């Protein structure tokens, strides 16, 4: 049934290229935000962070935080969410990126920043979304 956001997924042993992270749910009426934050540790590997509304527009945001700083972000315009509506989140792990579709769709890639993959142990899913499921496996 539902899941209680914020959700903790647990990646065992970290992340490995050709696991696939598909997260389904529904964005809340009035959004303002999601965020998918991919942790080692205390540290953001892979921050996904779609927002509603940034001066009046649509953008999702990527970001690495390590040690409680934030670095470059790297921002995409097209923006596949619409407030009420459900969507799939397809996360691929591969070599030397993170892959990322929205419903089926493919939408951005993101290069490692944080190269000790097996230290990325924990998934939090957060904002304004009902969440439906959150699952790995691997291809
Ligand atoms: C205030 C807030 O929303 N804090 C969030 C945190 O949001 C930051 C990230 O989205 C980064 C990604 O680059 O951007 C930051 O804003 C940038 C902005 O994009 C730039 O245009 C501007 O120049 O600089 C600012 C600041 O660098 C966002 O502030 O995202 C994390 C990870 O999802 C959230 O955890 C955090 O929310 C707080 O989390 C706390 C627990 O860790 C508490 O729950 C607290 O209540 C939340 O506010
Ligand atoms: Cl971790
Ligand atoms: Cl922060
Ligand atoms: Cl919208
Ligand atoms: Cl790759
Ligand atoms: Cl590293």
């Amino acid at each position: 049934g539902p899941l209680i956001v914020p959700y903790n997924l647990p990646l065992p042993g970290g992340v490995v290229p050709r696991m696939l992270i598909t997260i389904l749910g529904t964005v809340k009426p009035n959004a303002n935000r999601i965020a998918l934050d991919f942790q080692r540790g205390n540290d953001v590997a892979f921050h996904f962070n779609p927002r509603f509304n940034e001066n009046n527009r649509r953008v999702i945001v990527c970001n690495t935080k390590l040690d409680n700083n934030w670095g470059r972000e790297e921002r995409q315009s097209v923006f596949p969410f619409e407030s009420g509506k459900p969507f799939k989140i397809q996360v691929l792990v591969e070599p030397d990126h993170f892959k990322v579709a929205v419903n089926d769709a493919h939408l951005l890639q993101y290069n490692h920043r944080v190269k000790k993959l097996n230290e990325i142990s924990k998934l939090g899913i957060s904002g304004d979304i009902d969440l439906t499921s959150a699952s790995y496996t691997m291809i």
